């Protein structure tokens, strides 16, 4: 069906909004801390901890394969990378301040987001 490529039209559209959103957060993490997942061979306790990790690349992945129905579900993962490492990681470390540093710089480039999505559907 015509509805179905419709559809299949703003999927896509959205996955090209994500995708600019996602380079755009990325951006504020120039020390790529938030880059990859927490390696399990150099951390293998971690999932003892954190029961949802998640990270930039795993992201992409999922974004690439249309993965995000909207925009809720995309802050849904940027939000677990940042609430992942201030559990796991104490204040005073150079991990928990990159996440603070990012939730606070992302929030401008959501805030536009979340106005775009509406305003284009």
């Amino acid at each position: 069906s015509m509805e179905q490529v419709a559809m299949e039209l703003r999927l896509t559209e959205l996955t090209r909004l994500l995708r600019s959103v996602l380079d755009q957060l990325q951006d504020k993490d120039p020390a790529r801390i938030f880059a990859q997942p927490v390696s399990l061979k150099e951390v293998p306790d971690y999932l003892d901890h954190i029961k949802h990790p998640m990270d930039f690349a795993t992201m992409r992945k999922r974004l690439e394969a249309q993965g995000y129905k909207n925009l809720h579900e995309f802050e849904e993962d940027f939000d677990l990378i940042i609430d992942n490492c201030m559990k796991y990681n104490a204040r005073d470390t150079v991990f928990y301040r990159a996440a603070v540093r990012l939730r606070d710089q992302g929030g401008v480039v959501l805030r536009q987001a979340r106005r775009e999505v509406d305003s284009i559907g």
